[PDB]
């Protein structure tokens, strides 16, 4: 496709699908005769929230309205046009998402020098983060909200055809008085639009088991969001493969880490852990029953 056409071997300028009023980039303290970069120019950087192979997320305060913001930048130049296209395809879908209370916001993206900003709200810590700082199981308590919220996230999602294919503690960041955003929409695919395919792999620790048969569905973020919260839950390593792995997508749950779970709790997560994607519940049937309203 992109790599049998002429568009190989080729100044910030705005990245979105929805093409708002002028894709030239401006801000306080931001002057583009000056060599520094605008992401250099328009911003304080506070902290950095991540690295990996993918490049960076800071912590940052924006100089246009002084509020805090997390930007992500990628590590380097983009390989070319089908890496570039990747890359962008973040951007579409958030996009596609678009404004709903659960699902992080998209302030703006841009690209300079082949390198691509996503500036999103600033989220409280993912859940990850924050069952590392408790150091033990959460209380059910609080998980029933968590597993509401990320549940009306995948409902919005799935209802547009929308797939995340890597929901994980990592990417559900908490917020105010116990509310989840889902966010990190690099993976999301839009079923039949996509041809894929190409598509990439999520977490492995996290993975629906028909996904290795390469069925895709919206069945599989329920899948997964069903061993992130049981993760959370039961403050239980997940295993990327061998014996562990497998036992979890054949209807097991390990007596030695889930017999404290109440049977409410227990009894949705079993739902959501149906090995056969055409049984699983869906987010919209699950937010139906009386324990989750
Ligand atoms: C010292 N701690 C104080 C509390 N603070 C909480 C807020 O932490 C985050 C962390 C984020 O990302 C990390 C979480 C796990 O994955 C690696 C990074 C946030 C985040 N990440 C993000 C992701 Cl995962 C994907 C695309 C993005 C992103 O930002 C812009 O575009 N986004 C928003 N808020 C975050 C808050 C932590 C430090």
């Amino acid at each position: 496709d992109l790599g049998t056409e002429n568009l190989y071997f080729q100044q910030p300028r705005r990245v979105s699908f929805r093409g708002e009023a002028s894709e030239t980039l401006q801000s306080p303290g931001y002057d583009p005769s000056r060599p520094e970069s605008f992401f250099q120019q328009s911003f304080q950087r506070l902290s950095r929230l991540g690295h990996g192979s993918y490049g960076e997320v800071f912590k940052v305060r924006s100089k246009e309205d002084g509020r805090l913001y997390a930007v992500k930048r990628s590590m380097s130049p983009f390989r070319g046009p089908k890496d570039r296209a990747r890359k962008l395809a973040e951007v579409g879908s958030h996009e596609k998402v678009g404004q709903h209370p659960c699902c992080v916001r998209l302030e703006q993206a841009w690209e300079e020098g082949g390198i691509l900003y996503l500036q999103t709200e600033l989220c409280g810590p993912s859940l990850q983060q924050h069952c590392e700082a408790w150091g033990a199981s959460l209380p059910e308590a609080q998980v029933w909200g968590y597993l509401r919220d990320t549940l009306l996230a995948l409902a919005h999602l799935h209802s547009q055809g929308l797939v995340h294919l890597d929901v994980k503690p990592a990417n559900i960041f908490l917020g105010p008085r116990g509310r989840c955003k889902l966010g990190d929409f690099g993976l999301l695919v839009e079923l039949g639009t996509a041809g894929a395919g190409e598509v990439q792999e999520g977490d492995p620790r996290y993975m629906a088991p028909e996904l290795l048969q390469g069925s895709y569905g919206t069945a599989a973020d329920v899948f997964s969001l069903g061993l992130t919260i049981l993760e959370v839950a039961c403050n239980m390593e997940l295993p990327h493969g061998g014996e562990g792995w497998q036992q979890l997508r054949q209807g097991y749950l390990p007596p030695e880490f889930t017999a404290g779970l109440s049977s409410e709790l227990r009894s949705v997560l079993v739902m959501m852990l149906e090995p056969d994607p055409k049984l699983r519940a869906t987010a919209e049937a699950l937010l139906a029953l009386p324990v989750l309203r």
